[PDB]
């Protein structure tokens, strides 16, 4: 759920989710896709089709078990639905940690209806 996948990003970034993640760039938080604009639009974009794979729960409310452990993240004992939700999150939050160098202010707050369709497939 919201719930794992925010603490993930805060363990992995140390950065407020909602705030820098919430309304970033084509990709990240509200809304649905778009044409990435850096690296860090880009882990939302894969992100979102990932969660494409999910057809037997739901990835805003359903919550899973992981354990964040020795500056790791180990999805633990779930469903398979659940531990699909779990592995499209740790990935990630992992890809947020690995653009952080990138992050730009400027797409914090982005006006998402500029964004452009695009036409690469998930």
């Amino acid at each position: 759920s919201l719930f794992e996948l925010g603490k993930m990003i805060w363990q992995e970034t140390g950065k407020n989710p909602v705030k820098n993640y919430g309304l970033y760039g084509c990709n990240c938080g509200v809304g649905g896709r778009g044409e990435p604009l850096d690296a860090t639009d880009r882990c939302c974009f894969v992100h979102k089709c990932c969660y494409k794979k999910l057809t037997d729960c739901d990835s805003k409310k359903d919550r899973y078990s992981y354990k964040w452990k020795n500056k790791a993240i180990v999805c633990g004992k779930n469903q398979p639905c659940m531990q699909e939700m779990c592995e499209c999150d740790k990935a990630f939050a992992i890809c947020l940690r690995e653009n952080l160098d990138t992050y730009n202010k400027s797409f914090r707050y982005h006006l998402k209806p500029s964004c452009k369709k695009t036409s690469e497939q998930c």
